[PDB]
């Protein structure tokens, strides 16, 4: 047969092209799970940054308080140095 | 009559061959459209690999920041302790001076 | 007739191919449903790209802030060393006054 041979060839190409397509979808189905994992990886990093930001803000506030206290203690140390300047050589 | 018997088999098998061809064309079209999308979705395999590495990098950056913040917190706590101790000493010196003036 | 027999046999052959073609069309329909489902991943990957872009800028900012905090702590420690020297001198002066 001349035309039957032409159809068998086209059908074989069809089956082959469909089979190759089905293999790719099975491969791409894994990306659904990998995307779920990455979504959770980002969720975790966002909470780690949330915590770091709180800690850094608290540290900044502590540094500002320490600086202010030290300035006012130095005022008192200088006063004490001047008082002793009047008394002991 | 034997012409009509013949015309019928020619038309029957012709209609079957035409329906086949139209259906094969639909098949090829549907397959071609499907192949275009998979080529497009194959890029996501590489993009997911890049994102995995991007997260791996950010986790190590957070690991380092957490160590640095913990060290800074420890230093602040020690500084606060030292300042509390020095405050006790400044107050004692203030009282000693007042005792000299009141003498 | 030999010819009428081959005309019917090649006709039978095409009906068998039509059945196979129908199996194919069903297999392509199932495949098309999956691609529509996987098209959502294109958007999800775009969202994740942006999520990482945001986290990188948050880390950039934290690193600057932590470096600035570290510098401030080092300066405070250095100033405390000098204040300690002064308190100790004042304590020694007072001990000398009260021992006199
Ligand atoms: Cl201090
Ligand atoms: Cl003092």
């Amino acid at each position: 047969g001349k035309e039957v041979e032409n159809f068998e060839k086209n059908l074989e190409e069809c089956i082959t092209r469909i089979t190759n397509t089905e293999k790719c979808l099975k491969e791409l189905m894994e990306l659904k799970t990998k995307a779920r994992e990455l979504r959770e990886e980002c969720r975790s990093l966002r909470s780690r940054c949330d915590q770091l930001e709180e800690r850094v803000s608290a540290a900044e506030d502590e540094i500002n308080e320490i600086k202010r206290e030290g300035k006012f203690r130095e005022k008192r140390i200088k006063r004490n140095e001047q008082s002793l300047q009047e008394i002991w050589d």
